[PDB]
Parts: C-alpha cells; sequence; structure tokens
C-alpha cells in the first residue's frame, strides 16, 4: 500500500511515416508493456509489381509477448492499411472508434482473413487500464470522422499522439474536436508530443471546409460535361462535399472501386453522411444520362485514387473511361512518393482531351494543419519533448522550428529516421539505438 508502482524506462520508435507522409506506425515502449500506435500502408512509389507498402515489423515481432495493443487513431489508409497484415503475425488488441473498427473489419473480410481478432471500440471517455499505465483518448478533426488522438499516462507525464488533424471551425459533429479535453492534457503535464508532420512546411492556417466547398460549387457550376472525382476512399469531407454540391447542380453521383464502395456503405449504415434521395446511381447507369448530369467519385479498387485515374486517362480501366471533354478534380495530399504518377497522369489527362480543375489557392489539399494550426497544438499541449512525425524529413524540421518557436528546449527535440529508438531512463532523452526497419512490398 505504501509503494506505488512507477514508471522508469520509455522507449519511442518509428517504424513508418518518417521520411514519408504515409504507412504510419510509432512503437512506444513504458517498461515492459509496448503499443503500437497506428499501421498504416503506403501506395507504391520506380517501384514496379507492387500493390502496397507495409513497415516491417520484425523489431514488434521479435518482442511480441510484450505487445498489448494496436491504437488506431483513424480510417485513413495511412493509418490502418497494414492492419490485417500485422493481425496476420501477431494477436494483439486493435483499439479504435467505432468507424475505425468497421472499416478494420471491413479490410479483413476483404482479404478473406478468418482469424479471431480482438477489437475493442473506445471513444473519448475510455482509459484503457494496462500494467504500467492508462491510455485515455481525445477527439481530433480529421478528413474522416470519429478521429482520437491517443494520451498514454505515465509517471514522467503523458505521451500524446495527434494522428492527423487540423483547427477547423466549420467541422462540427463527428469532426469536432475536443479543444478542452486537449487542454486539460497539456495542464496536467505533456512528456512527449508526437505531432503530425504532413503541411507544416505551409503558413497560416489550411483554409477552412466551408470555404473549399463553396469553391469547389464555384468550379463544378462551370463543368460542361462529366465530372470526375480522384480522391482517397477515406476523405469523407470532400466526399460529403461533392454529393451536397451534386444536389446543387441537379447532377447524380456514382461510385467507381471498391473500397469507396465498401467504405461508403459502411459509414451510410452508421449514420455519418447526409444524402439526398435518388442522388445516387448504379455505374453501370451513369451512361443513360446527359454528361452535364453526372459525377463519378472514383479510386483505386484498392484505395489509390492516382492509378485509377492514370487508367481511365490512357482508356485501360476495366469499368469506365476518360472522354474527350470530361473535367477531372484530383483530391490528394503531395508527397515525394506520388509526384511523378501525379504529373505523368495529369499531362496523360490532357493528352486525352480532359479538363483539370487546378490545384490552387482556391481549392487544395486541406487536411493535416498547417504551421498555425501546429503551433496551436504545442500550445496547448505543452510538452516537454517533441517528436515531429508523419512527413517526409523536410516537413519533420519545419516542425521542429515551429515548436522552438512555441518554446520547446531545442535540446528536446528529436528528428527521428525510420528505427530509430528515442529513450528516456527518467535522467536523460537519448538516441543511440537502432532497430531493424524498412519496407514490405505486397503483390
Amino acid at each position: 500500500s505504501l509503494i506505488k508502482k512507477k514508471n522508469k524506462d520509455i522507449r519511442i520508435i518509428p517504424l513508418g511515416g518518417v521520411g514519408e507522409i504515409a504507412k504510419n506506425m510509432y512503437i512506444v515502449e513504458v517498461d515492459d508493456e509496448m503499443f503500437m500506435l497506428d499501421a498504416g500502408l503506403m501506395f507504391p512509389e520506380e517501384m514496379l509489381g507492387v500493390d502496397i507498402v507495409i513497415p516491417d515489423i520484425q523489431y514488434v515481432i521479435e518482442n511480441k509477448e510484450r505487445l498489448k495493443g494496436i491504437f488506431l487513431t483513424h480510417g485513413h489508409e495511412h493509418a490502418i492499411g497494414a492492419v490485417s497484415y500485422v493481425l496476420e503475425q501477431i494477436d494483439a488488441p486493435v483499439y479504435g472508434s467505432k468507424l475505425t473498427i468497421a472499416l478494420v473489419k471491413e479490410a479483413m473480410k476483404a482479404r478473406n482473413i478468418k482469424k479471431k481478432v480482438r477489437y475493442y471500440t473506445v471513444n473519448h471517455d475510455s482509459i484503457m487500464r494496462f500494467k504500467n499505465v492508462n491510455v485515455s483518448f481525445f477527439n481530433t478533426t480529421a478528413s474522416i470522422p470519429d478521429s482520437l488522438g491517443v494520451c498514454i499516462h505515465t509517471s514522467y507525464g503523458s505521451i500524446v499522439y495527434t494522428g492527423e488533424f487540423k483547427f477547423d471551425q466549420s467541422l462540427h459533429g463527428h469532426y469536432a474536436p475536443d479543444l478542452k479535453r486537449m487542454a486539460e492534457i497539456g495542464d496536467e503535464g505533456v512528456f512527449a508530443l508526437i505531432s503530425d508532420s504532413t503541411e507544416a512546411e505551409k503558413p497560416g492556417y489550411n483554409t477552412p471546409e466551408n470555404i473549399i466547398e463553396h469553391h469547389m460549387y464555384d468550379a463544378f457550376a462551370k463543368v460542361k460535361g462529366r465530372l470526375i472525382v480522384s480522391c482517397y476512399a477515406s476523405n469523407f469531407v470532400r466526399i460529403q462535399q461533392v454529393l451536397n454540391i451534386a444536389s446543387q447542380l441537379n447532377r447524380k453521383v456514382s461510385f467507381l472501386g471498391r473500397s469507396l464502395e465498401s467504405s461508403f456503405n459502411i459509414a451510410r449504415k452508421m449514420g455519418y453522411f447526409d444524402i439526398p434521395k435518388d442522388l445516387l446511381i448504379p455505374i453501370n447507369e451513369v451512361e443513360n444520362y446527359p454528361k452535364n448530369e453526372v459525377i463519378i467519385i472514383a479510386t483505386g479498387m484498392q484505395g489509390e485514387p492516382v492509378e485509377a485515374l492514370s487508367q481511365m486517362a490512357r482508356k485501360k480501366h476495366k469499368i469506365m473511361n476518360i472522354e474527350e471533354g470530361d473535367s477531372i478534380f484530383l483530391a490528394i495530399t503531395a508527397s515525394a512518393n506520388m509526384e511523378v504518377i501525379i504529373a505523368d497522369t495529369l499531362n496523360e489527362l490532357v493528352r486525352a482531351g480532359a479538363h483539370i480543375i487546378p490545384n490552387n489557392k482556391k481549392i487544395h489539399a486541406s487536411s493535416h494543419g498547417c504551421m498555425e494550426e501546429l503551433k496551436m497544438m504545442l500550445n496547448i499541449m505543452k510538452p516537454e519533448y517533441f517528436v515531429p512525425v508523419q512527413g517526409e524529413f523536410k516537413m519533420q524540421i519545419a516542425h521542429a522550428k515551429l515548436a522552438a518557436e512555441t518554446g520547446v528546449a531545442p535540446e528536446k527535440i528529436f528528428l527521428v529516421e525510420k528505427g530509430d529508438v528515442i529513450s528516456y531512463n527518467g535522467k536523460d532523452m537519448i538516441l543511440n539505438e537502432k532497430v531493424q526497419s524498412g519496407n514490405i512490398l505486397i503483390d
């Protein structure tokens, strides 16, 4: 009764999501308990013959008896696309919001994996208790609803992992952030913040979605023929905007691609979308309408939209191809991994006689916090140590500069590569070890 248990050693190890924006996976150890935070995929970067890339988890396998859980922040492919592959190697519980869990189950069914999985749905009131720590959660604002940040409580203070977030006052309901809970976490004491760097190079605030939606309306109103929208199947913000605008322009909407069809059906049943009746049509009926009465939302059979758009542009798609006069709206976050395929696909679309709605100040990728939003998270959390993740190295550097601006000690900011081990022993935080890391190519 007189002795309280107290934590001694911490390790933080990125296995994916640094040096890239995708395949996020962060291992946190507190003494003899290990936690996996996200388990994403990345679509192939000239990688020929690859469908997806997932993190090498050999370090976790070597230590698997200590893995107490996989905690999933949100249902983007870059956060959950590797989960089924992880579960074929190791049997640990999977914690996530009601939507994230439903999406993981759909992935397991799609790969016909029959193994018993221990899912545990959490929300912002859940506190998961382990031997060494407790884990709590808080709502964030992502491009998919029901996203959660993760807070691992230790005797040194909390280890906070944000996942994807932005601060946008126009997003409410299942996108509303837990600002008061975040402030309480910061006030109680944050030992380490692990935060999203994807848009850390961009000044200001990301554009609010109400303004993006109005600009999408203006652009789509000018489209004289068919409109093809290319986005991730997880981009529920964009999908909802397209549905709203379609109804206002007297266009029908149809989906092209397996992951979109499944994610939408799941989410619609769960009540996540506002859908006018008679808006949606099956893809086989699109040819029956005048061109200026249709919007097609297209993603890869796997959820990678640019490859499907390239197939359509080159008249190689199995179901539906681009025709001269089509207009295209491509909604995707830029990365080093995607820039060649994006450039080539845009060229192919122009050669096919399609019109490209610009990627400019009026409309552009608007998820992930820009500099001021990242500073806001830093100022709320007031971390002792800071580990920028979810980005290429230049994005991590930009984010580290923001942390120093908000007052994090520069010697307490760690710039990590895949397989690096940050460790703390109650005295010093060090980066003095590496573990195995790398890319597993799935065909």
